């Protein structure tokens, strides 16, 4: 259960939410616009980069505390659920954790000043096998030079800092993966450049873009380094989407709560054969199911969010994100569900909210790939996906 | 398994969806836009009304002739799936079974020509209930006089021929509910009005409207009429529904089987860790799973459509019309699946699947209340859903 | 997670259920008969009426504590672990609440000298509607006549305290439900008969019998009383309950903990095809779906346990409840069918990890009832079953 | 639909099974004793052996007749069930198609006379992976010496056919799998002794036993032989067990179709509340759910009966039996709910269908093996198991 202050947090997230997003999620979808004045009110209540140190300004807060304020957050507006992930989690606390001084600084003045952070490591022939990215970055002097592609980058096109994963090869000779800050301003730098923009099922106000860098130069000095080498601190920075996984879970389960509490609001309200829906058996059953599940996902993300060290541990991370997504994809069409025909249509938001959650069994690690490495773990086993692994 | 005739009925559909129909699709779905130019290809290849006798120039075909076809142009557009059940089954269905000699000219003229017939039953507060309806029609001379609203209309504003359910009442005594034919054109009817437009999450394609009646004067002869009795002439009118709803369950199955069809063809041609996803055996068992529950759905909709005597019987239709849209929703999403983040990408059809799949829980009588219909046939009883049912 | 202490307290409660436990539970399923030499040390190890307070010799702990140690238990053997859970949640939470001082240490010197409490409830005709049960008791004088018939009492012919749940009448006029204590020993009392074994499915090691009141009189000093009327004093007994669900949910997890266990361990050493079953990525993610579902499970077990007051809150506990015994029904028979055919063969004991676990959507309160329990807390209503309940 | 000649054939099976085999049930599984006088009178009115053609005494009937014939037992007893199926598919099928016009006749007046045969093919280190097997037959002169053990042969010990399959040995030099032809006599053969019994969870009716094979000679004329060799031979007999998993399916949906019939009369007979519980919603739609489930498994076990050459098509009858094993898993467990505490006694026979249904997701091919199959064939792909298959 929560403590006194993680309710006066929650309390805290639920009003703003309530209050001003929740109102916007409507239009937000239907313009699939980045909701701005949205951004600055997220960021004036202190929920951007609330897991970073008090020496650079953050509120010093845990990933409990952040999967707290996300549910609520996208209870209200699942874009909003989405920016408060990526302004809290992933690249920000991968930089957090491995980012020297300056770097750190860099990206907690961007994130607290509004910024929502851009992770930029898949592409269009690498996703599940992530480590077979093309995209490289070539020494010259004390600069690295980047050449590639991502795609599905969440935020191209608005966000300003961006952490991108490359090959990194010293004059010819690779050396493994790296990750490269950049900051994109209505100046430069030059050749990094937003693609076309990749129009989504769901969560429609958040730009999904190709991204490209044609000779991006990046100084040495925003590199991420590491003492023990690029082979070590890759799998090193990936630790950090376990923290982003959870918050993505809390997103769909924001979602779907949600719709279940519009679902029963309507069983209440709506009257067929005289009487409220509320008062048949069928659909209470199903309402009984949707608590049931919504609350073990709830206490799953909260479980895997204090689990591990400075992120959550990889495989409870793994098995609340299974959980949480598949739950979110079966309350939302079932809440669609009690709506009838008026759920179907779009001047009702249940159309939206099963849109909104599909995403969350794909992106970030797929349902697939989370249930291969929780099975990893029980089995006590690699679990190579190659044709030759054994 | 299909006879030798209907093996070629079924190529010449998949003919025609395949070659006109399916680069069509996501435009459909992106303008909103009714696809008159396919419907009249629809019309002229033969699939509109196949089941008007040959007298008034139909081809007199089966039910199980029909939902073989649905499928099909289903599986290139979901919009041209449900024009093809509108147009073959249910309305018209319902007018060559219980209609006058002028009723079925009148309505085989016009679906022969490509008209889509609206059937106007459900209204803002009367879905599952619908014996509580508040559209009135009240007798007037040899006339009736509607007033009402409908809503959801599939073809709203497009459709011509309408057949429209109302309460009948004779000097304020209610008779029962009647069925009401009605032709919209350019020039009327007086008080017969297109409300609004319903934007939908799926089956984009055709519009779906508000209808209002205000004071909407029909004539007796274009009533249909039962020589004993409005209160067995309903039961007999949704008899010819049983029919639209495994054309419906069709139009579900087929979408599901192109979703299907394209995710195993992704998995084949996508590769990671160095080899087709294919190679993988969770996902050779997730293909297995839906190509099973596909093989049942197609099974229980062509028994289905065999049963009954005019139109199928009304248990083995709801059965039947559960599983199918079940299946169709547990199929797209898993076949999305397989494309990964690409699925999630509007510029891939696999999301719209997933959309157009998911209304068909939904129209025609929702899964829940055809749980309760499939009930009361194996309890062998009336299930009455009223507070005081048992009293 | 787990204290430091708790910690502890479960290490403990495995090293006696490993060691001792484990190696009879496929003798107990064979012989069907109770394992006193098991219950005597459970007791003497401390794991019985462990939420009674110090001052009767308890150890004062929590039902989180509770749960923890039933968990262990049910992995060695089903039956030893719901002799945990009725040696420490029910009945004896129930009288440690609300019963008076000399009730307390009645039943307090019966559990910790190894007695497992029989509560008696259902009915042959009042199962879910325990409210219409037809056990009677009926005032006269400083005592209480005792007529009626409960059945699938766990512990009949085993069992020396019973609470025995009845319908209070003062001169014909019903009062409503109270529950009275009694001790059966080989002397009597006259009036308690224990009825036929019923026998089960699973978790055959202990005796679930009917049980008949011929004139069982019992003193008021023995029925549980409440300063303001049994009406609103049977619904605080049945909250005592709500400990009791929680206790058997971690019954059934512990049982598909055991066979989950069992399979992946199978799975490592079982090889087809050149190579171990794990192998198989069909397998793994079978594998990786139990673990989601039990991890879950035993969270909402644990989260109930510490709701609530003085016993966990209904609905978390219902909802818990409904969790973990459907989990159980999936895990133990997915786990059975890793083995092959070795599964369905009784020399294992994965089969009769699914005939134990099936039992627990069913006793205490159906998985039926249990969703319209949470329904009704979501709803925020009264869902009455009867035909009358909205009139 | 069925045919006015396939419904008198049902009705006869009905009639037998439910005035004469349906009060046997609980005793049969409580002894776990073969019920010979079922199996006399089953042999009486002519449901053994059904696909015998006329020339050796048989009725000449289809896959399709022999499956609505199997379906009408297994809804009485689940032994009397799984004798159906072993006396009219399988071995019997395989010997019928493959035979020699000796061999056929042996094994048709075997059947017809009361037999049910027993096949025996897997081993305790050969299961999905029968091609493993270790039996052996070594030639010798005109005879074949057989030595090995097989496990869970279903009628070991009361079956007097047996066809056993053994890896083929000439003078050391290894031909192929092969499969023999051996009777039980209460008198012979020397070397042919049965094993222990595996008590099993259910169907109890029938003896599950190892088999053991010392030095068991049998003539070359009880061998079936292939003009194109044993390795194809093996795949060809292979094709037999396409009928025999129709009929395994056939039986799962006996044991569900009857557990729903008297689930659906207990509903109707109990009362709580004031009223019989079929009054309640949710049961009304758990009762539907069974319904549809059902239907559907009787149209994919009769589509499967009907198609393919001799046998059903291995695709179809894969996807039959997975979906009809699948639906007698859960329809016996929803139909015990309606129960209640009643369920759970084994004075009421509703905890004997669940255990009955249990095995044919796993006998004569796993669930998980006919999924493997069944993608085979929609990948258009060999899908080899082994480590080195790619
Ligand atoms: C809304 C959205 C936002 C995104 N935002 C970002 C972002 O900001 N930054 C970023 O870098 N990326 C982003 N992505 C990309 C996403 O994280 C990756 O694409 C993800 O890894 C999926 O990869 P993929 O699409 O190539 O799937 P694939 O790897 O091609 O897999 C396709 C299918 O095969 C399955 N599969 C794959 N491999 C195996 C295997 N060995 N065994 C079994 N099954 C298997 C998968 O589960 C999947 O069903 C986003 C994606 C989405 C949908
Ligand atoms: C895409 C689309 C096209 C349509 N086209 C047409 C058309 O052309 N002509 C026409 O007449 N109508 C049409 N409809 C309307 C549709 O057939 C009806 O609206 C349908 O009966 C559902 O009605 P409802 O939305 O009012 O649901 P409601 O009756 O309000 O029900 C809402 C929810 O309560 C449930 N429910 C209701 N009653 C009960 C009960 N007694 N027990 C348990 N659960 C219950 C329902 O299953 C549903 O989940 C269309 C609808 C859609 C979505
Ligand atoms: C192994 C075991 C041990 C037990 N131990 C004890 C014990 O020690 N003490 C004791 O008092 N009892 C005990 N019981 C009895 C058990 O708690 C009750 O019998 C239980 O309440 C179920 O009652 P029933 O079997 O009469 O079900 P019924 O009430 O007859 O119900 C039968 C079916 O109808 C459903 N149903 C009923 N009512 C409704 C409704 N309004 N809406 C929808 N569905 C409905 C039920 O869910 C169930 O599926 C035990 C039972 C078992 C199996
Ligand atoms: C009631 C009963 C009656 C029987 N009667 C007969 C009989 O009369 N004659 C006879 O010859 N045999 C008989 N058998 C044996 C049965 O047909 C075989 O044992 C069956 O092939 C199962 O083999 P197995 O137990 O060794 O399972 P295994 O092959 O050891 O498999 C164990 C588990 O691993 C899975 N598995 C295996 N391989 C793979 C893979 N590549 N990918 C994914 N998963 C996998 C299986 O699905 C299963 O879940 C009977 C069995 C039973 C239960």
């Amino acid at each position: 259960e929560l403590t006194p202050e993680q309710r006066t947090l929650q309390t805290q997230a639920r009003e703003l939410a309530q209050s001003v997003f929740a109102s916007t999620a409507v239009q937000t979808d239907l313009t699939e616009q980045y909701p701005w004045d949205n951004v600055a009110q997220l960021r004036d209540a202190g929920f951007m980069g609330m897991m970073l140190p008090t020496s650079v300004g953050g509120r010093g807060l845990s990933t409990l505390d952040t999967v707290i304020v996300i549910e609520e957050m996208a209870k209200a507006c699942a874009t909003m659920g989405r920016i408060t992930v990526d302004s809290n989690l992933g690249a920000i606390g991968a930089i957090t954790k491995y980012g020297s001084e300056e770097q750190i600084k860099l990206a907690a003045d961007l994130v607290l000043a509004g910024d929502k952070p851009a992770i930029c490591i898949s592409e269009p022939n690498a996703g599940s096998a992530a480590s077979e990215m093309t995209t490289r970055a070539d020494k010259n002097g004390d600069h690295y030079i980047l050449n590639g592609e991502k795609y599905w980058i969440t935020g191209g096109g608005v966000s300003k800092l961006h952490l991108i994963f490359a090959r990194v090869f010293d004059d010819g000779v690779e050396q493994g993966i790296g990750a490269f800050i950049t900051v994109l301003d209505d100046h430069g730098p030059e050749g990094l450049k937003v693609g076309r923009r990749l129009y989504a099922m769901g969560v429609r106000g958040i730009p999904e873009t190709h991204l490209e860098f044609h000779d991006l130069k990046i100084h040495k000095s925003m590199m991420i380094t590491f003492p023990d080498g690029l082979k070590r601190g890759f799998a090193a920075l990936m630790s950090a989407y376990n923290a982003q996984r959870v918050g993505a879970g809390a997103v769909a389960l924001g979602i779907a709560q949600c719709a279940f509490e519009e679902g029963v609001a309507y069983l209440k309200r709506r009257e067929q054969f005289g009487r409220p829906l509320a008062e048949f058996q069928g659909l209470q059953w199903m309402v009984a199911d949707m608590s049931v599940q919504l609350e073990a996902a709830r206490l799953m993300l909260r479980s895997a969010a204090v689990s591990g060290e400075t992120f959550p541990d990889i495989n409870k991370a793994a098995q609340a994100k299974i959980f949480a997504a598949e739950t979110a994809n079966k309350v939302t069409n079932d809440a669609l569900q009690f709506f009838g025909s008026s759920g179907y249509g779009r001047h009702n938001p249940m159309e939206r909210h099963v849109r909104d959650a599909r995403m969350f069994t794909i992106a970030g690690g797929t349902a697939q790939i989370l249930r291969t490495q929780v099975a990893s773990k029980i089995l006590d086993m690699k679990l190579p996906q190659t044709r030759d692994g054994y």
